[PDB]
């Protein structure tokens, strides 16, 4: 049970987070952050988990903004960014759910820089 952040940095994490979970792809239409919303669990993709350190999605993120585990937008970027990286080493280049991830990357980036 940690400290609470102040409600503007916690409210700031979320508007972040919200914008880019709702980014759709700029020719498709496809919302980029549905295959990384909930992880596959241990029994569905154990492959996964053999590979990949720290298994993250958005729902563990919307989480450690729930319970402050993040304490200012560079902690909250650095897991956007694990989630990023961990699917740029469980898929190939060239595949669909990579390349979605570096847009990803780029659309945290932009709306950080925004919601600053
Ligand atoms: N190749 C993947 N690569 N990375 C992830 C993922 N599901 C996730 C759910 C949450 C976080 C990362 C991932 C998948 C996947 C996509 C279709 C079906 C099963 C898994």
């Amino acid at each position: 049970k940690l400290s609470p952040n102040p409600p503007n940095l916690t409210k700031k994490m979320k508007k972040i987070v919200d914008a880019v979970i709702k980014y759709k792809d700029s020719s498709s239409g496809r919302q980029l952050s549905e295959v990384f919303i909930q992880l596959p669990s241990r029994k569905e993709l154990p492959e996964y988990y053999e590979l990949i350190r720290k298994p993250v999605d958005f729902k563990k993120i919307k989480e450690r903004i729930r319970n402050h585990k993040y304490r200012s937008l560079n902690d909250l970027e650095k897991d956007v960014m694990l989630l990023c990286q961990n699917a740029q080493t469980f898929n190939l280049e060239g595949s669909l759910i990579y390349e979605d991830s570096i847009v990803l990357q780029s659309v945290f980036t932009s709306v950080r820089q925004k919601i600053e």
